[PDB]
């Protein structure tokens, strides 16, 4: 009985084997940039979407899915559909999820639906579908799968250091936190339990900046062994490399695994982004 | 063999016969004042002298946390791993005099693991904490996955409740946020906030449309029911405890539930004929 999909909004990055493996499904968030209106899909280049944020003096935009395009996503063969999205207190991307299973509910009936919200971003998704994946090999019953999912939520902790933070603080998304001293500061930034974004710490230059992050992610991480950490970078690759052989040192995972920044997640990190999650 | 771990339990959280018999349940005992009295709230208090006093006091009963050096001597024993179970550290300092208990301990003595759960509940939600790690500790894990377990139990687990009497936690400055009614006959329903504070969920006319309302709010939060105890403590109105018990039962299926009394620190703030419900 594996009669379950899993579905992710567009800013939780899909690895190549969940893009391969048939369970896993996207729901795009838009993008809008000056006169230009995307699809946050896999048709949206990296460099085309970089290069845009690049020309463009305007800061970019950014709409959550419909709830419609959620409750299609619903309509179809499998028993138990699951939902991960982006942090409710940072886009209406929950909220749409969830009344998207309202509106199926009225035309088709009712249906085992879960919306997760993931208090998180960008690998923090991709994280919660591995774990609903993991909790369907061990045959979990739907409601099991949710309650194992919702403490794996809990556990899980999100951290990021970014270049330009202009986005997210444009957008509204960095409210409370307080913004000049050293040109070359880079804040370590992170979730809160709620799902906000809060500073966790701060270093002049990039290179102690990771440092940091490094040692904030070990500071928080418990039974490391038991999980996976993620690294999401924007156009940064050896970096990313570089905060996995930093974490090495401070503990042991059961694995890691590194991605590209998707269009919502390349939008808000920018180039040279890297946000770590466990 | 030494016992291999120690759940301690302030007074209010209630003990099943099962987890009396069992010596790695014990309480830590929180005080009361009415009037002239001051009790121990232990197994020698008798609720029937409790509500008694209350019904002829005039005066609104009051109540004391254990102090943190209490805490610290029950961590002192022979079992390896203590777990202290305690009552919303918003609505007590039993919680953070837990803490610094724990911390008094580590600086007197050698390491220990000790960790302190924060309810953020009270009465039989400490009872379901304490049962889910001494059900972690059945299935093998480490103590760091104990806690880590016990903890999202915590954030799944939801209170509800519904008094005859609110005047108590009125009084004593636990009802902060909520706006009182006016006295036909309408009972709010009472709930826990994820913080560990009280909130109202729903209100109703008469005490039996208040009980199905509560059930209801219970039926509309609860995941994964089938592999959860559901836990009902009430204050000298066992046949309501029961009533409410058939009407959870009609909306959604337990792996098992269990009635209790109400201990000291519970009947002094439910009041007789209040009930509560944890799952
Ligand atoms: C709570 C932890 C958040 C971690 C944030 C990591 C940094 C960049 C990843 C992308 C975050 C995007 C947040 C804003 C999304 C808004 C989308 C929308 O609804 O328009
Ligand atoms: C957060 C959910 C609370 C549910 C409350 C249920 C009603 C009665 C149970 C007893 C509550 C006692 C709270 C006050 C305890 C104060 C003890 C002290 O003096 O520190
Ligand atoms: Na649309
Ligand atoms: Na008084």
């Amino acid at each position: 009985d594996m009669s379950y999909k899993v579905i992710v909004d567009s800013c939780g990055e899909f690895t190549p084997e969940m893009k391969a493996d048939g369970g896993f499904e996207h729901v795009a968030l838009g993008i809008q940039i000056e006169d230009t209106q995307w699809t946050d899909d896999d048709s949206l280049k990296q460099e085309e979407l970089l290069l845009k944020i690049a020309e463009s003096t305007s800061c970019a935009k950014t709409s959550c899915p419909s709830p419609e395009r959620y409750m299609e996503s619903y309509h179809c063969d499998a028993e138990r559909i699951y939902v991960v999205t982006l942090s409710a207190e940072l886009s209406g991307s929950y909220n749409s999820a969830v009344l998207g299973k309202n509106l199926y509910e009225e035309e088709y009936g009712e249906k085992q639906i879960h919306v997760f919200n993931s208090r998180s971003a960008s690998v923090g998704e991709t994280l919660i579908a591995l774990k609903v994946q993991q909790c369907e090999k061990a045959g979990m019953t739907f409601e099991e799968v949710v309650e194992s999912v919702e403490c794996y939520i809990e556990e899980q902790h999100t951290y990021f250091v970014l270049e330009n933070l202009d986005t997210l603080r444009k957008n509204g998304r960095l409210t409370g936190i307080k913004s000049a001293g050293a040109l070359n500061i880079k804040p370590i930034m992170g979730s809160t339990p709620q799902g906000t974004i809060c500073q966790k710490e701060k270093a002049r230059g990039m290179k102690k900046a990771l440092v940091k992050m490094a040692d904030c992610v070990a500071a928080d991480v418990v039974n490391a062994g038991d999980k996976i950490l993620a690294i999401a970078h924007c156009n940064c690759e050896e970096r990313a490399k570089e905060v996995q052989r930093l974490l090495k040192e401070r503990f042991a995972v059961k694995s890691s695994f590194i991605v590209d920044t998707s269009g919502i997640s390349t939008v808000y990190a920018n180039d040279g982004g890297i946000i770590v999650v466990v």
